């Protein structure tokens, strides 16, 4: 294990006033589907408050849409601890591939069937039914091609993962952003919130970098608090191999790099809010929320802090840093994201 540090937000928490609804409504379709195989289960499924995550992130959405959306996550979490990140599938990536695309294809149009399906795609064709069927053309074709760069990155976990090896600095901050889906948290946010970015905005390589900016640090936020029940391919672990030093050495490290590149996030988020329409503006609202979310749901969410739901917490928040960590306004010396600051 190790110790973390203070975390920096210049954000103001937020959450759904109707959250409990919301809760409801995702418990009532978990049980519908029979999300787990025995209460045990159920009950660790109904602790990762998937619910709250959303309605942090989405604090003015029509409650129903909050919830739609969060059955994305909590799928999510289910295939996450029983294929993804855990079992034999997980360090096979021949096996995995085959599997994996299934879901990806299921993602795009529910109506694709196969003669064996994994436990709880039935819930996947209800979820992606219930999110993208009011939604717009333009927010569809989003969901479809962010769900398929996800399932893509997690195929290339698999890859190392199946050689019990640690992928470079450069490589994990290109690769992280699409293993930890935030293209399709963004997608989900805009079909929840109602919002759409042009084609212009989402092509124009400043929001590009935004969007990557922003996706790499809030993943780097889950590594810092989900490092201890990973152990019980990780920033730490990373940035251990890469330095030669040990996980507790990493962590000012990782802190360093996740204040860089949330300190050029915010630099972006300036340059644009100016001259941000109704919906890059959403989007940038979206992305705060999501920022104070993470750490406000994450640090008392037993998925993270307990071994157990009912079990004392191994792991407290460490608190509010009033300054960043690292002020260096120059680029990051890894090429693979280094375009970033020539946005500024
Ligand atoms: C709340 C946000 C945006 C980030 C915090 C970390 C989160 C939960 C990111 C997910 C945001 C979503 C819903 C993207 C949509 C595609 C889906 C359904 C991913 C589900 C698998 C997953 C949880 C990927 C996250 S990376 P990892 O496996 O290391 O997560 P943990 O083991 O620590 O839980
Ligand atoms: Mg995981
Ligand atoms: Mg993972
Ligand atoms: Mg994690
Ligand atoms: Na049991």
């Amino acid at each position: 294990a190790i110790e973390l540090l203070p975390f920096h937000c210049p954000f103001a928490a937020a959450v759904n006033p109707r959250l409990a609804e919301i809760e409801k409504l995702c418990v009532d379709w978990i049980d519908e589907f029979r999300l787990y195989q025995d209460d045990a289960q159920r009950e660790r499924l109904i602790a990762t408050k998937a619910a709250e995550v959303y309605a942090r992130a989405l604090p003015n959405a029509a409650p129903e849409r909050v919830a739609d959306v969060a059955k994305w996550l909590y799928w999510g979490f289910a295939t996450d601890d029983m294929v993804y990140d855990n079992g034999p599938v997980s360090v096979r990536a021949a096996d995995f591939l085959p599997l994996i695309v299934q879901l990806a294809r299921i993602a795009d149009e529910p109506r694709s069937r196969f003669g064996f399906e994994i436990p709880y795609t039935d819930a996947l064709r209800d979820l992606t039914v219930a999110i993208t069927a009011p939604a717009t053309p333009g927010q569809r074709i989003e969901w479809r091609s962010t769900a398929r760069a996800w399932f893509f990155g997690m195929s290339w976990d698999v890859a190392y993962a199946e050689r019990g090896e640690i992928p470079s600095l450069n490589d994990y901050l290109m690769m992280r952003m699409h293993t930890g889906g935030l293209a399709s948290w963004a997608a989900t946010l805009g079909i929840a919130d109602g919002f759409e970015l042009s084609a212009r905005d989402a092509d124009s390589p400043a929001v590009r970098a935004l969007l990557e900016s922003w996706s790499t640090f809030a993943l780097i936020i889950n590594d810092l608090m989900s490092y201890a029940k990973e152990i019980e391919s990780n920033i730490i672990t990373v940035i251990a191999r890469e330095l030669s030093c040990s996980p507790q050495e990493a962590v000012p490290h990782a802190y360093s790099i996740l204040d860089r590149i949330s300190g050029l996030f915010l630099r972006l988020r300036a340059d644009l809010l100016p001259g941000a329409d109704q919906n890059l503006r959403a989007l940038i609202a979206g992305m705060e929320h999501t920022w104070r979310a993470i750490l406000d749901w994450g640090f008392t969410s037993a998925r993270y802090t307990r071994r157990d739901p009912g079990s004392e917490p191994y792991q407290v928040f460490p608190g509010w840093a009033e300054q960043p960590h690292d002020t260096s306004p120059d680029p990051l010396p890894y090429p693979a994201i280094a375009w970033w600051w020539e946005q500024v």
